[PDB]
């Protein structure tokens, strides 16, 4: 097969609204964010600009091909993919998308989408300007797909990727996997708890 | 069934233009607001920028399902469904919506739509900065479909940001229904108070 | 008939580029505004940013249906219905509908589309900070469609859906038709010329 | 014919992606500004939000249709048409239409599109609170079709749409044609640089 | 051929979502900014604002047509075309693309796009109201092909820059690197624009 075969075949049979659960399994979901700017903060709104790398994983074995004497990997827009339905439950604006809206399909079906986003978030700004900084969580995960469909996971240095020209610097990123119940229903959303220590540089 | 199937059946023989009514009564819509933030108020212009998560219920039979060895539960695009042509009458900003456009359809044909929203409201926001606090109504109802078509009712707090500069001290519901001297039809709205103030 | 016929019979043949002129007399539209807000006002640049419903009517006899044990009227998206052209001449924004794009369609033809409309115009704001108030006139017409064509004419309380949390009040609305001829062109365009009489209430 | 079938017929046969050039002579486009409002003015920075209508027009002949016992013209949507890729060279905006994306094509296949547009410029906005006020040039061409494709010429009262109510007024409006060639490419390009004199109230 | 037989052919057959790689040889795209406008600077959140021409070329073999009685060049738009997913890394807000989506497509399947970009960027600002300016330095590579897929090279300063801008252009550097990031082991390969400007005095 050459790319142009792949690309045919998956935007033939491309099932974007079908989420591709394996033998009733969840679909796998890895998410990590890498932190490239904090460009503005407010302590008094509690509210924060934040870029990001949402490095973004999971397998659909429908887009599987035989690698041999064929490409490893393609570039696949995003509209011919099933992507997970992912949202930021803090989020106080919508997703600003930096990058062509790509992702990378192994032959294997392992999917690597991984979007730059600049996003407003409520989060905890106090102590941004202390020695000890402030600590802003922001929580990821499927906006219509319990556990039993989508499970998220977290997956380097946390500032490797981010500006030098902020005029915050990162002192820790931890991510961390949550679930919330809610009192309507029985199901369990999980999500990604991504915990920003930073503080205004001296 | 599997997922595939039901998903593709959806959208072959989705008529989202078309409101399923049952035997001529109207659709029976459920609206709540769970309010998640208050970002921007101004006591000068009575304007209120608020977060809020649209729970929306209604019943389609023509979406319905044999629920045997298949899914309860399908995620479909809104884009393949009828929606309720729900309009805040005192929103002076397009509703943002920060979320995936899915709705959750049951295999009974039940259909559950909850939209995060960002959106602006004339409201009054006098007593803001004091204990008592502003008590922010907003208004929601279909804008083309009167009270034979569509009905709305309520079904709040819980998962209100405790980050905000603001903070809830309660929120009311109740149900309006509106003859107006123009038409002899009526419109449904529910009418949301919500009491809050600066911390 | 039932709705999902009748909508059916519309989205199959409701020709929304077409004008549904009858024996080439213009089509008859009836526009009124319901001033709902008027949110920010500079006397200094004499501009005003309001909320209105724009009441739209005229009839498109390719939409009627026999009534007989059928629906009198049904919600159909005015994508798929023909639609005046109606542009306010003094605008300095693009209008910001803020509801449905649903028009109502009654079984014998006639259409009522009446949007909620955020927007900005250039117009006399002096006087707003007085007894007297500002007259601010916006004028709305066919953009492309001349008199033998179109032609527009103005259809309760001008307060009746005002907000009451307003800094400004209206003291009256007046709508009359106009005619404006362009220097290149022969014909005349009708508009509405809608004068908004408000002060601030201080 | 009726309108349904004019514009029936332009909706199957439009290709919206095709210059209509006749025996590869340029397609003759016309572009003149009409000025409706200077809505922001910064000397500092020598940026200006104004709204104009944009006059444009040219030939499309693969439109034209028999106009005996048929409307002379129709309203089109520009989606259905062909339009020049007619681009400000110093426009710091996207061009914000204000008004229906809709046409008129007359019978003979000439083509009449004035949207409202409203647009931020980076140009000479000095003197704009003195008597002989500023002159701000605004240079609008084809982006991708040089002058064997597409020409551009000025229209053959400046003040006649312009808003009493602005904080501007308009003291003067020129329209030359300029043919340049850029570093990039060996052929030249066709525009028009509109000069608007204005000055503050 | 025509144009309108052209166009035709590419809209059918240009597979734009598919890379022109030739024998697994990298697609070699060249990436030069022509600088426009600096128009909002703050040195102390290090971004910028800035107007560019983003010249791009690159060969798709799948375009190409005999053009023996025929049109050398034609207009297509993009949507129409295999376009690189060119991305700058340390862009703060999407690209608003100022021109016509159009890029010139020549017979032997060279593509010439050339869009006017306003956008913000984190960038090194201090120095910006000194003598020697700000050195402001923007990254543009592939987002999803690495160096075997895609190789990106400058073309070898103010010719095009705004007089009216309250900064000046001292000078303009465009050179080749390659990244490797710790988690995979391809490299992407990018253009890295130095810009020297200063406030004018
Ligand atoms: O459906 C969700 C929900 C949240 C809160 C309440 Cl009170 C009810 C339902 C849970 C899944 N994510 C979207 C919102
Ligand atoms: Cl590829
Ligand atoms: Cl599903
Ligand atoms: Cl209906
Ligand atoms: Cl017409
Ligand atoms: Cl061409």
């Amino acid at each position: 097969l050459d790319r142009a075969d792949i690309l045919y075949n998956i935007r033939q049979t491309s099932r974007p609204d079908v989420i591709p659960t394996q033998r009733d399994r969840p679909v796998a979901v890895s998410v990590s964010l890498k932190f490239i700017n904090i460009l503005e903060v407010n302590e008094i709104t509690n509210e924060v600009d934040v870029v990001f790398w949402q490095q973004t994983t999971w397998s659909d074995r429908t887009l599987a091909w035989n690698s041999s004497h064929s490409p490893d990997q393609v570039s696949v827009p995003i509209s011919s993919l099933w992507v997970p339905d992912l949202a930021a439950y803090n989020a106080i604006s919508k997703p600003e998308v930096l990058t062509p809206q790509l992702a990378r399909v192994v032959s294997d079906g392992e999917v690597l989408y991984m979007p730059s986003i600049r996003q407003r978030f409520s989060c905890d700004v106090s102590g941004v300007d202390t020695e000890s900084g402030a600590t802003c969580r922001i929580k990821i995960g499927s906006w219509t797909h319990h556990s039993r469909e989508i499970s998220v996971d977290p997956t380097s240095d946390d500032s490797e990727y981010f500006s030098q020209y902020s005029r915050f610097e990162i002192l820790d990123v931890t991510q961390k996997k949550n679930s919330v119940t809610y009192s309507c229903c029985p199901e369990a959303y999980e999500d990604v708890e991504v915990s920003l220590n930073f503080r205004k540089k001296g």
